RNA sequence: GGCCCGGGGCGGUUCGAUUCCGCCCUGGGCCAGC
């Protein structure tokens, strides 16, 4: 029930078992031969090449080295030809440039084209930098592979493992740099508790300093921040997570939490107890990749949240969920209904010119003075949050992300009441309201 | 696609807008993809 005790039990959940390892080995061997028969110049990279992959995430990464002088077109075409001839099954994928994904003797494989270069400068795509990251990591991580797995298991279990937009957490590469720096999972965790939003971790200089933002400098390029996409709040959840684990080590820190679903009836009662306005904007999920979609759901959610606050509906928090089918932007406000009348600030009494224009507007109520300036009573076009967002979304669809906005323009609706509790959003709502138990 | 910085045009709203809500062109930086 002590740190060392728990970590020994944790390796069991993070380290791949013999069969998963053997399987991976037989795929590597078979893949090596198929490539050598074609006399292809390649290099194995990633967590599989450095035996640092988390149990259950076996995936082999093969990068095809190409002469610096080739056109990007050659790399894709020849790269496609090679992946095609060497994979049991294939499928083109797309990052900054297209590549090939597939299977070999049961395991997931990525056949990626890149330039074989000496010295990081002259890098044309992120994929060119990968081989360099690999060379730097291969000699320094050796011997600490399980410290990397324990760290990965910890972040994954707690929903902040990857660096893609759906997570905004800690990439694999970042985890290995963290181990090379701190020496182990426990040391990483012990020190992370002292991290601030101004921390700068420079692996190459073996230094830690104060910067303007959380910055983990890439050993292979000092101008690159490896944790660039680690969100501020995620950085915060990690720090607090380390403080907790060191205070009461548990195996539950490496185990994914059960969705702990709640019956909608109880949900309704809680929204009743809160006396707030809870609603969602439902529309169709545009057919695009998570990496383009989630940042859009974030913008759309934010723009609307801001509309709600300047409109005085006192928004508490927002959320959002995607599905195969639709997208939901969730909201909770403190004001279910606001009066129709509100007060507008006018000019100071001395301003005769502007006071006159301020009174020229025929209004239903006749303005008044207070503290030296005129004020007017005006009437709102809407008096409820839902009613406000129907207006906002209908006319400001274009500011909600290129795709999400285009979809909301062609269709959207606002759900509330029971009708909401029946949509695939009860989990997001529970996280958004702090529902506990 | 999203984020940061900067140019040139507009619409709306307001007593009053560079200053709030937004739309066109447009220069550079960065992020995810592995």
């Amino acid at each position: 029930m002590k740190v060392e005790e728990i970590l020994e039990k944790a390796l069991e959940l993070v380290i791949p078992d013999e069969e998963e390892v053997r399987k991976g080995r037989e795929a590597e061997e078979e893949l090596r031969r198929r490539l050598d028969e074609l006399g292809v110049e390649y290099v194995f990279v990633g967590s599989y090449a450095r035996n640092t992959w988390l149990k259950g995430s076996l995936e082999i990464d093969v990068f095809l080295l190409f002469p610096e002088e080739f056109s990007k077109e050659e790399l894709r075409e020849r790269g496609l030809e090679i992946g095609k001839a060497v994979l049991d099954s294939y499928e083109i994928r797309y990052a900054e440039h297209p590549y090939v994904h597939g299977v070999v003797k049961g395991v997931e494989v990525d056949v990626v084209p890149c330039y074989k270069l000496k010295e990081p400068k002259n890098i044309k795509s992120a994929v060119d930098r990968t081989p360099f990251h690999h060379k730097w990591l291969e000699g320094r991580i050796k011997g600490k592979e399980n410290e990397v797995r324990l760290l990965k298991g910890f972040l994954k279990a707690n929903g902040i493992y990857g660096a893609e937009y759906k997570v905004r957490g800690f990439s694999g590469y970042l985890c290995e740099l963290l181990i090379v720096f701190y020496g182990s999972f426990l040391e990483t965790v012990k020190n992370a508790r002292r991290w601030t939003r101004r921390t700068v971790i420079d692996v190459a200089k073996g230094e830690v300093r104060k910067g303007e933002e959380f910055f983990v400098v890439d050993p292979v390029d000092e101008k690159r921040n490896v944790a660039a996409n680690l969100s501020l709040d995620n950085l915060a959840r990690f720090v607090h997570l380390c403080r907790e684990f060191m205070e009461a080590p548990s195996l539950g820190f490496f185990k994914p939490k059960h969705p702990l679903e709640i019956e909608p009836e109880r949900l309704r009662k809680i929204v009743e107890e809160r006396g707030t306005a809870v609603f969602a904007v439902k529309f169709r999920k545009p057919d695009i990749v998570d990496d383009n979609l989630y940042p859009q759901l974030e913008r759309a959610s934010r723009k609307i949240f801001e509309f709600l606050e300047r409109e005085n509906f006192m928004p508490l928090r927002s959320a959002f969920k995607a599905s195969e089918e639709f997208c939901y932007l969730l909201f909770e406000c403190q004001i279910k209904e606001i009066s129709r009348v509100f007060r507008r600030m006018g000019p100071q009494f001395e301003d005769e010119r502007n006071v006159k224009k301020f009174l020229s507007r025929n209004r239903a109520f006749r303005p008044f003075i207070e503290n030296g300036r005129w004020w007017a009573f005006e009437m709102r076009k809407f008096t409820t949050p839902e009613e406000g967002v129907r207006s906002y979304a209908s006319t400001h669809w274009h500011t909600l992300g290129k795709n999400v906005g285009e979809s909301i323009r062609e269709y959207f609706e606002i759900i509330s009441g029971e009708k909401l509790f029946k949509e695939p959003v009860t989990a997001e709502l529970c996280e958004m309201m702090g529902v506990k138990d």
